[PDB]
């Protein structure tokens, strides 16, 4: 077709990366290289092995298990996938694209590790299939024809496995262009397998394929070392002995001295194969677990049995179990089956839409080998009985392999299928593991590493490769399957977890360039899957997954640690510039910030000509309002340019610094030289923090002293601030007699706290309140509040919702209504009519209505000019002053300031006389945009 | 003494600490609390039977790593003592107050779960001691009398220990000043009983104690139910049977018919406590781990055997192991004999100096339980034979207590002994369990437990002890010490882990205030005792370490979410807030910022009449410059008052956020309203990020268009930023010909990158070159270096060190060197020259001399006036623009401002000489502070 001239799985690496700085569609580029790192050895060396020990209903559920695994975190890498463009050069480009530098060297290098531990898995099953049943007299070592074969059959896979490995990584030194032609060999053989297998089981529901099979009553023997069973040889005439006879007794002359379970016992001959017609799933659908050296025994027989102390003798020709048995060391031999998804994005620079030939590339290459695996293990479990599928190397059936007794032509349809293809996934890992190794150490972010990223010409890597010929040689020198299966099987699913891990921890946090645009991601089904591979990784060994989770996590913060020496320039004070700014960099996303306000603060304070703070109780009244919490950030300005007046400005710095740690104030300090006054205390509120660590309330002086001469520019710089601070949407707290306000230590023995509400926030005029008294100061006071109503309502009803709104938050307080009816109250009412419908479109937007609107007053309750007839609070000072004259705290809502400036000391004698006879009082001002639904 | 009338080994809890609001020496205060506490039910019930089976050298290893476990956590909870002032009530307070209110309700949450679970394994101590050997008739559940008692003895365990615990918890709700008034018997009687212990084998060297145990040849026997041995009772003329007879034979007739292991076998008498004379430790120093049912069966005899099928037949009496025994099922019984360490911080708001009682009580309230039970297990393995040791319950010597078979008086001192202080330990445990759930409800950490913190009057915990008494009961009815034992000593091993880990991740991070002062903490051996307390927790159950460990972090995170819900307001967007700010303050210490200067950046960038920036290729230059990382700020300018040009400010602010997503700019956004541009930004070079998170350079265009008029003050503002940059040390780059300047996909495809030294900073002036080739415009280019020296000097070996440091670096350049002589060179050289020894006081600091005074030149190199003779740049232009005139990049050292304003134009003019001819300009300005020792 001239397109399957490019069909390559191989993977790309760093070449393909590098030259996209400057045709394959979904089924010849995703979903076929898929289908072929997915199906290995263990679906023709050990999956009838597995059915026969633990039956179905425990290989269905250990396939299910680990099928639902591999699939959750095949959507956890379409997510990745639809996030960015898909960049050119495989798998480790495009997650540590868009998972960071971190989350990717340690996905990247746990994956190194398991294809080098996996290639070792492949050439272990070459010299399985080379000495059981291709060649059985290459074997070099033979012990002492004893029971002692088990020593020498580890000998021999380590002399093979050795020089195997060193022609393997000599191919693909010279010979990587021959290699990636080959590949279209390695596909047939494997989907020709398949078909041969399914083929014999159709067949055998008319035609059983006669392998026969001889027990010594109730004992399977091993058919290699004698020809007919029959144990007489009758032979017409005359009857002498056959050779059954001669590997049981002493000789072969008919007399005597034979053995006792021999004597008292016959022999018999079944069907090893009786095909899928005979209804063998009844008697082959529960566990068989056997020990180390015990005879295989078929069920459901006569057997007189000696009932001695069974000197069993293992030289006799009987099949014994090599290695214990139970359900989780059978999941960590099985696993490696389904390990390969990650080839899906093997060619991702070569797509035409790889953001949609990903998806369903690997969920569909995933979804149709768990329909074979599920579908073999009913079929391997209705086609063979147990006894040959509870021995591996066949010696039941005379040295075949037990899978390839069931295929259509000759069994070695499948010895030589899997011969080959065994040998081209042991070619492809050995490939693909010293290119990502290369593809890691040019990157940088591991410094040791760096010379495994050097190569020859034209990239293919000269270094890297003698690296994985040396870990792979430990793997080698083990050379046992069973051993090196379930120690890649922990590398795998270590990978598969951080990948699931860290795109569940991105979309929780809302991480900035994060958009998985797929279809079906949830957020769930990435942690749900982390809760299998995880769980998986404990029913292995524990450990196994106990260590290989240790280092893993410490390779992440060997990124974190080497990435920030770079970037901020010393390494463990980077690690603290680099946690605050991506902290402040997630904080910029667009929805709105809060539906609970919470006084913020940015205290305003003066010094004096030595440079020493001049009111130093404003900073005590932090203190005693945030305890703590929240940010706080005290700034004054000084006069003149910043050329000549810097060293009056490092010395006015530690003088709020020695004094914001000795009144307990945690928080930052700005210090402004500034041309005049008027300005740079409007540059301070208006870049006041960093990004979305920002104030929200403005807390300042009263200026006293206002009214004589001399200081005629800073009474008109306070009236600026007010209006400066309503059009920023900011809100306001200005304490009158700074002096009087109370130390840390004082702790006032009773008294009170009286509120004026008058006809506005009280959201923000109950929470001030309410946070005092959390210090030991204020803790002791009472809380008295008093409400103002006009009239034509009714106010009966409005101190009825002002209880329950107490009742329903056990503040113990106690309410009084008190009443005006003439233009006592104007500055605050007649200036403005539409805030109360305008406070509405602030709460619309908020979208809470579900018993939200409760537990928040203001909503709950709502049930003649500046210049020189005016506004007029005498009457409305005179009822204050006459119920809280003493009562430790007032706090007053302050009205709005005049439209011209032509009022602008009309104003100002307005709060003189509203405030005048009160000692310590707390004027506040709000913003429009302030909530409270939950009071701490 | 009349000061022993306040003794109490209770804790305080939440009643002395809201007293603190508004006598006791080292001995009474902390170090018998602590040697209270400690010594527990393990030492009198179970330390002889794990000598018996572990043996020494497995007994003696698993004291201790289970002591060096609880010492190493001795020295981290001394670091907390001697950190802040030692708050009033009890260990919980003190912790949460120098480990953050996280680690405290972690802390605090696995302590109570461990006491409420160890009062659990008190009351089982109790009914052990009262149905075993003080009164075996009250035993209400007899089952079969058959082999089945090991279920009526479990199930004699849950009616008693019901009815114990209802009056245990009604003693505590209504006498609780009785039992802190008998808090003295109970120390009495612990140590009584080891003065006890250890008086008896003093006298065993001399006098044995004679307690006689009888073996049916190799068979250890129950001697409850037989009198004499002897199995014949000769009696004198006539012979009748013994009763040892009668429970072995069909009758008591003399005739026939007895069992088959009595009759080949005789009966023997020997010592069972033979002293500590006899060489016993040599045939006692190995372990005898036995598997249930097992006979316990003295070595080294004669014991003609059976050889049969054994059907050993359990009725006989027979001393029967009860469960089978291994290491690690050992460590979890033994371990709660050393926990009780948070004693000795019970009364801290008692004593006179608490930072030196607190260290000093309860290391030597370790190093002495820890010399008794060291030496208790080789003199148990020296006194007691291994057939004693490996019964409990005492069955071989006739239902007698086997550590009380060792005392001076009658062994009833012993088992009275451990009766009162077993009762007065689970009495104690049920007083300090519900304090500790009261004081964790009242700090409202935890928003649902906040009903266990009511009480009546006077404190005094009602609701939390129903809650105690019911988790208690599920301890009861599983009713087995050995089962409950090792539940609790993994919640104390929790605990203990994050009180290790908290105290070593603070040291190293610098949190603000943390000062240890003790002496010897070191932040290792917390680090190195938390290594030791999670492998005691995976040997005791993994199963049970990987779930306490998954709830105690699935609470941190429930304090963090909660807590930041009520400090910023909303609980998910709080997370990020908090992260940023404890970020933000830890960068606030003291110590010198970096050694590695890397530009941070800070853009000042200009916009128009309809708000679009005026020239958008400045901001490319920084993408080309950082690539992502760093910190960069962009800030613009506008000219007005913020009361009426805000909205001018809102959408130049989105102008930029649109803009520096388009150039990939990663950053922070700064727009303001000043009243003149001069001093606006002059306020943002000084106000420029928050805390540690500010810049460290300039980035600005150049002032083109400057000579002609009507931007008169465009240049003076521009010369009055240099001026401000060199007093606050910051460091400038202003670029020339912005609009040449390439785009993010230009790439150069080949060239040069020029940089001219002349006589300054190198660092500097290497380092810029170098991060410009990592990005893909300019990684092609060649990068040629011309450094300009005067004369009788030598240059000749300049250009030597110069080619070394590129050797040592790898940096592929080239170095020429070009000579001046006359004064050419006036404007770098001749103003200043004390720079080169002003140079070294900044290094002199630095601390470091061992190879990184090499890797960073300028140093390693170093071997006529403004007003209206002048400097003229025209000799050192014609040599630039002869050699660089078309090399897409030039960098250059800029001069030092004029120090009189009468040159401020002199000084342009010399600017524009020196770069004429050249297309792309960078000029560079130093500062000073700014070392580069490594270049990434
Ligand atoms: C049973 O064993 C005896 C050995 O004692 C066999 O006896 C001899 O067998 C050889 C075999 O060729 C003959 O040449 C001898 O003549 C035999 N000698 C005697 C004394 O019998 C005997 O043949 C064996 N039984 C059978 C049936 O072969
Ligand atoms: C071994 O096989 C033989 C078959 O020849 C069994 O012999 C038969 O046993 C049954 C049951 O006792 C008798 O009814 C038949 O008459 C026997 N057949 C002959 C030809 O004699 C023998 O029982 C089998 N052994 C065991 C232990 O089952
Ligand atoms: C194979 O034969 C043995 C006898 O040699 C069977 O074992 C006996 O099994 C029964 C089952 O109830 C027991 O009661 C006997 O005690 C066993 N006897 C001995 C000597 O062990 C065995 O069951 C047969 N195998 C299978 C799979 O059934
Ligand atoms: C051995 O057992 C026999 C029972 O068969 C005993 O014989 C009887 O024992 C009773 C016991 O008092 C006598 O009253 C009878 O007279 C005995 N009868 C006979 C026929 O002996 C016998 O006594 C037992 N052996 C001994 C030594 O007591
Ligand atoms: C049980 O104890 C008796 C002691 O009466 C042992 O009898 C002695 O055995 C030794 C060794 O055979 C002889 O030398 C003595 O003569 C025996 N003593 C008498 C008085 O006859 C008897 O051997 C012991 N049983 C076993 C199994 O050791
Ligand atoms: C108690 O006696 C038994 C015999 O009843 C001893 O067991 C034998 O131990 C030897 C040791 O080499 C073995 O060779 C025998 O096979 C054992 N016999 C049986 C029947 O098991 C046993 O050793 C004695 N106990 C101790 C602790 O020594
Ligand atoms: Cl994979
Ligand atoms: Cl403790
Ligand atoms: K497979
Ligand atoms: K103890």
């Amino acid at each position: 077709l001239s397109g399957l001239a490019n069909y390559t799985n191989l993977p790309q690496g760093s070449r393909e990366h590098e030259e996209a700085e400057n045709r394959m569609g979904t089924f010849m580029g995703v979903y076929l290289p898929c289908l072929q790192n997915i199906f290995g050895v263990i679906l023709f060396l050990r999956l009838t092995w597995v059915v026969g020990i633990a039956g179905i209903m425990e290989s269905f559920c250990m396939v299910f298990i680990c099928c639902s695994c591999t699939m959750l975190t095949a959507i956890s890498m379409s997510a990745i996938a639809t996030n960015g463009v898909v960049p050119a050069g495989g798998s480790y480009y495009m997650i540590s694209r868009s998972l960071g530098p971190e989350f990717g060297g340690a996905v990247g290098l746990c994956f190194y590790l398991g294809t080098t531990f996996a290639g070792a898995m492949y050439i272990l099953g070459t010299i399985e299939i080379l000495l059981a049943y291709l060649f059985p007299a290459m074997a070099i070592f033979k012990a002492e024809d004893a029971s002692g074969e088990a020593a020498a059959m580890l000998n021999n896979m380590r002399v093979y496995g050795t020089c195997v490995l060193t022609c393997m990584a000599t191919v693909v030194f010279v010979g990587v262009k021959y290699v990636n032609k080959f590949a279209l060999v390695f596909l047939g053989c494997v989907i020709l397998s398949i078909l041969a297998i399914y083929a014999g089981v159709i067949k055998s529901a008319f035609d059983p394929p006669n392998f026969p099979i001889c027990l010594l009553g109730n004992r399977t023997l091993s058919r290699h070392g004698f020809d007919v069973c029959a144990k007489l040889a009758w032979e017409g005439n005359e009857t002498v002995t056959t050779r059954l006879w001669g590997l049981f007794c002493s000789s072969r002359f008919l007399n005597a001295t034979c053995d006792e379970y021999f004597t008292r016992n016959n022999v018999t001959e079944i069907q090893g194969i009786p095909g899928a017609a005979s209804g063998l799933i009844k008697e082959n659908l529960w566990s068989s677990y056997l020990t180390k050296g015990v005879i295989v025994e078929r069920s459901g027989m006569t057997s007189v049995g000696l009932a001695d102390g069974t000197p069993i003798d293992m030289d006799h020709p009987y099949v014994f179990s090599d290695m214990t048995s139970y359900f989780t060391l059978l999941v960590g031999i099985y696993f490696p089956s389904v390990t390969g998804i990650m080839a899906g994005s093997n060619r991702s620079g070569d797509l035409r839409d790889a953001q949609k030939s990903i998806p369903t590339g690997t969920i569909l290459a995933i979804a149709t080998t768990s329909a074979v695996y599920i579908s073999s293990v009913v079929l391997f479990g209705a086609c063979i009985e147990g006894v040959v599928l509870r021995d591996k190397f066949g010696e039941a059936v005379n040295g075949n392999l037990v899978v390839g007794t069931l295929a259509w032509p000759s069994p070695w349809v499948i010895v030589i299928g899997s011969f080959f293809s065994t040998c081209g996934a042991g070619l492809q890992s050995l490939t693909g593991a010293p290119r990502l190794l290369q593809a890691i150490s040019r990157d940088g972010i591991v410094p040791f590493l760096q010379v495994f990223g050097h190569g020859k010409a034209n990239g293919e890597p000269t270094w890297a490769l003698l690296l994985t010929a040396c870990i792979c040689e430990i793997g080698i020198l083990i050379a046992s399957l069973d051993e090196v299966a379930p120690i890649l099987s922990m590398f795998f699913l270590m990978c598969y977890m951080f990948v699931n891990l860290a795109c569940a921890v991105q979309t929780l946090l809302r991480t900035p360039n994060w958009r998985p645009r797929f279809r079906y991601y949830h957020w769930t089904l990435s942690f749900l899957g982390m809760s299998l591979c995880l769980a998986l990784m404990f029913i292995c060994s524990w450990y196994y997954a106990l260590v290989a989770m240790l280092i893993a996590g410490l390779i992440y913060k060997y990124i974190e640690y080497r990435g920030a020496e770079k970037e901020w320039g010393d390494g463990i004070r980077g690690l603290s510039l680099s946690a605050a700014r991506y902290a402040l960099l997630r904080l910029e996303e667009g929805p709105p910030h809060t539906k609970n306000w919470r006084p913020q603060l940015l205290v305003l304070v003066r010094v004096d000509q030595d440079q020493n703070v001049v009111h130093p109780q404003l900073l005590s009244l932090t203190s005693q309002l945030k305890a703590g919490k929240g940010l706080t950030i005290v700034g004054s300005v000084l006069e003149g340019t910043f050329l000549e007046n810097h060293p009056q400005a490092q010395r006015a710095e530690e003088s709020i610094r020695r004094l914001m740690e000795a009144e307990k104030v945690k928080g930052f300090c700005q210090v402004v030289i500034s041309s005049n006054l008027r300005d740079g205390v409007s540059h301070l509120i208006q870049s006041g923090g960093l990004g979305g660590l920002q104030h929200n309330t403005v807390l300042v002086g009263w200026p006293r002293n206002w009214r004589q001469k001399e200081d005629h520019q800073t009474w008109r710089n306070f009236i600026e601030l007010v209006r400066e601070t309503t059009a920023g949407h900011l809100a306001l707290l200005v304490t009158k007699n700074v002096s009087m306000f109370p130390g840390n230590p004082e702790r006032f023995s009773e008294g009170s706290i009286d509120v004026w509400w008058i006809v506005h926030d009280g959201g923000m005029l109950m929470l001030l309140p309410f946070l005092l008294r959390h210090h030991k100061v204020w803790r002791k006071c009472k809380m008295r509040i008093f409400t103002v109503a006009q009239m034509d309502d009714n106010s009966i009803q409005m101190k009825k919702d002002l209880t329950t709104f107490l009742y329903h938050l056990r503040i113990t307080a106690e309410v009084e209504v008190v009443e005006m009816h003439e233009s006592d109250i104007s500055a605050y009412t007649y200036e403005k009519t539409l805030v109360m419908e305008q406070r509405s479109q602030i709460l619309k937007q908020m979208h809470l209505t579900k018993n939200e609107r409760e537990r928040e007053i203001q909503s709950i309750t709502d049930e003649l000019t500046w210049t020189k007839r005016m506004h007029t609070a005498v009457r409305l000072n005179e009822v204050i002053v006459k119920k809280s004259r003493d009562a430790k705290l007032v706090l007053l809502n302050m009205p709005g300031p005049p439209r011209n400036r032509n009022g602008d000391e009309n104003y100002m004698e307005f709060l003189e006389v509203l405030t005048e006879h009160l000692d310590r009082v707390m004027l506040v001002r709000g913003g429009g945009r302030e909530v409270i639904t939950i009071y701490s």
